């Protein structure tokens, strides 16, 4: 027979074989195993069940599984196979309409999404922690922390260089192709999901946001805007391209547990957002560089990432692009 | 100003990009300068141009380059900036209705498209071999063949296998996965464009069609199915996943130059077409493979490329198995 779930495998491929991710949550579980012995939890779209189990393995006495997506089938025939279907149970649909017999004493939940917010389970994890969570439970991760920095893509630089260098194996000029190649590759506004390392960060990332997951208001502030401002001074000269935005989560320590995705730090299947600028601005060491930058919802989905960058390079004047995914 | 042309410059690029493709074109381009010189050429599909640009240098008088995408804009300038807007033409549309001054002494074309003839120009080229090439005028590549062999995909193996290996990892058993990954992963009709190497081919390849170009009746071959049977005998113990079908195309020599998609052979774009069985099946050394296997028209769309394969593994029963892009 025929089936059409190519794109369900591999997304959970990807997931499970991001080690950084997948042992993150592991070890994160693990060391909160004195606040999860013996409590139960809920597992906030649980996907194949990993981390549910991983939760038991720590001492939960009891798990709820709960994913809205077909891979939960998938998921209960894990717990079973672990010998743990009488502690995890695989609950599917949507956690905002789930009926659990209980109240929970910690929620876990792997719910970022590109750029943080692009189609994340953020606002599922803060109903059923108003809904399920015990006053006082626990949240895994606790927090979460954005940050920007400018760049010089040095992938992008390659692609956009590439015409100006093709007389030099062909012997055929092709050197007004870069106007075109530029503008296809960065005249537009689509926020682009690409892997970067330090050498194409251009000065020092800036934190512009803090987000500790149990606080009074932060429903209202993902609708709001989650953003802010920052400034920074290049490193040298370089053709700017744009900001990379990325995060990090934090899991108490029960030194606590961050888990990056940082272009210094190794790479995720989260990558980091770009945002690219209409056309490069050449830059030199100390040029300033400030701004502000807002992670908002889009008007016909708010799990639709937009991403508002307000940005001033040296003596430019201020612009503004408003970017989504 | 925000354009949506990220995908035209993307797939010129990496057209150009792809050396093994444009050193082959521009050396038998060149390979046939005697044949060029002072003569007159079409280029079915131009492009960018850069093959008009190839056979000017070859010493042909004049080029007219015929290209129906946006991207003919960007050739015509090309050909401006190498100061050949004199005897390289630029003309936009397709081949079929461009009306051209005179008949010409040859046609020059990449026209050839994942598994060969997925949207491929080939019935352009031919088109325009009935219609403006002169008797005995010259087709630049001259002929192509066609190319199976058995696989055992080692990416895909490891995809399979990754289920298996979770608990050795995270202490999670995940082995159930497994079927569940087969099925989403081979037990699809889709042709899957994938770049393998000489370790993933399982027995030697067999050429299954030769097509030359200039021939009576080519246009109605393809139409009617453009294919042939195979016999070969597995190398060694693996799981057979389906099967490869590339191309070669061929330069006259003017030793001929060819232009080989083969994973034995330097990676091109185009990569390999790959046909899965619905799960993998056990061979051995000396097992017998046969069957045939013909790249047609879709019934919505000539040039869809749909593949029928029917198969015989050792002592099993033929089977047949019907795949589209
Ligand atoms: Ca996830
Ligand atoms: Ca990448
Ligand atoms: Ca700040
Ligand atoms: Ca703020
Ligand atoms: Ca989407
Ligand atoms: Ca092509
Ligand atoms: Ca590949
Ligand atoms: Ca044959
Ligand atoms: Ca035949
Ligand atoms: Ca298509």
């Amino acid at each position: 027979l025929y089936y059409e779930c190519y794109s369900d495998v591999s997304v959970h491929e990807e997931m499970i074989a991001d080690q950084v991710r997948t042992e993150a949550y592991r070890l994160g579980i693990l060391k909160n195993w004195a606040a999860l012995r013996g409590k139960t939890v809920l597992d906030v779209g649980a996907g194949t069940g990993i981390l549910s189990i991983f939760c038991a393995q720590a001492g939960a006495r009891r798990v709820y599984a709960v994913e809205a997506s077909a891979i939960w089938q998938q998921a209960r025939e894990v717990v079973r196979l672990n010998g743990l279907e009488d502690r995890v149970h695989v609950l599917p649909g949507p956690v905002e309409t789930v009926e659990l017999p209980e109240r929970v004493d910690a929620i876990v939940s792997e719910w970022m999404g590109y750029g943080l917010l692009h189609e994340s389970m953020l606002s599922s994890v803060l109903h059923a922690r108003t809904k399920w969570l015990k006053e006082g439970g626990l949240l895994l991760p606790a927090s979460a922390e954005l940050f920007v920095a400018p760049i010089s893509d040095q992938m992008l630089e390659w692609r956009l260089g590439f015409w100006s260098q093709v007389k030099q194996h062909y012997g055929v000029d092709m050197s007004c192709m870069e106007s075109f190649a530029t503008r296809c590759l960065m005249g537009h506004s689509e926020i682009v999901v690409q892997d970067l390392s330090g050498e194409d960060v251009l000065a020092r990332p800036q934190r512009f946001a803090q987000l500790e997951l149990a606080r009074a208001g932060l429903e209202q502030e993902l609708e709001a805007g989650v953003g802010g401002r920052f400034r920074c001074s290049c490193y040298g000269s370089a053709p700017l391209h744009g900001f990379a935005v990325w995060f990090q989560v934090t899991f108490p320590g029960g030194k606590p547990l961050v888990l990056s995705t940082s272009p210094l730090h190794p790479a995720t299947h989260w990558k980091q957002a770009l945002l690219y600028l209409n056309e490069p601005v050449p830059v030199e060491q100390d040029t300033d560089i400030s701004g502000e930058i807002t992670l908002l919802p889009s008007p016909d989905n708010p799990r639709r990432l937009r991403i508002l960058l307000r940005y001033k390079v040296g003596d430019h004047e201020e612009k503004t692009k408003d970017f989504a995914m």
